[PDB]
């Protein structure tokens, strides 16, 4: 699961940002695609480091797949991309990365525990 | 504090779906429904397994009644009132599930610690 | 990285206050502010306890700085700001509190380790 929050507005995400987003992740994180969840949010009041040019707050939540080599395969990127596609500064992005237990992420009335 | 952010349009989350899941995470959790908070985040960019079909990310926070068993019940609950009242697919839903130490939950100018 | 999410309308949110959030953050954790990112949601669909009076859901992640006593220092902080400027009762805001690792934050191409 990948969310990105920005300031950037709605108008400047490409057609076809989320589908990139997906196949991307998907061969980042050797998970099937079917698995990858992507959420983006523009138009957002935020600040980094007090400035408001453009910014992204991100998350990444998996089930492993997560540690330090991996989390800075993932930066590259994700910063990557967010410049290319959103014209972000990658020194002006934030990513929080989780490491989630099976027994904690529910899906279709379970859980992957 | 359960939050879901959905693909669902605003119109289309009934009137009475915020007291709802109070009432229904109140008798899931045990807790009393002045300490429920419920957020539903509508009309969001977002896919699931690459496709915009009607899906969901949630989270549950809690301080304690989160474990295996727990989110089990809780995800059969959550995604059955998504499909029941969103028209959201259950294996098209994620819910993260967080137990939270007292000592890191802020409320009314202090901590529950 | 400080969110707030909250009910009030975004007129309701005063000239300056990311700029706040900002300077007491950073006075707080006594991170640069450079280093500080904000990000203010208002408008949201939530609710409090069973009622829709103002509230508050928020999210501080810090890699350090986090702990019993500085939590509930920062809860005096935020929960002040948000009296004071949103009009939001402090027995209506949570604020969950991260303790992030460094590996587990990207930034920049890469992470904080």
């Amino acid at each position: 699961m990948f969310i990105v929050n920005t300031n950037v507005p709605r108008a400047s995400v490409p057609d076809g940002f989320l589908s990139e987003l997906t196949q991307q992740l998907a061969q980042a994180t050797g998970k099937p695609p079917q698995y990858i969840a992507v959420h983006v949010v523009p138009d957002q009041l935020m600040a980094f480091g007090g400035s408001s040019e453009p910014c992204a707050l991100c998350s990444l939540h998996s089930i492993g797949k997560i540690g330090g080599a991996q989390n800075r395969s993932y930066s590259k990127l994700l910063c990557g991309l967010l410049a290319e596609r959103l014209r972000i500064s990658p020194d002006r992005v934030y990513i929080n990365y989780y490491d989630m237990n099976a027994a904690n992420v529910g899906w279709n009335n379970s859980t992957f525990a």
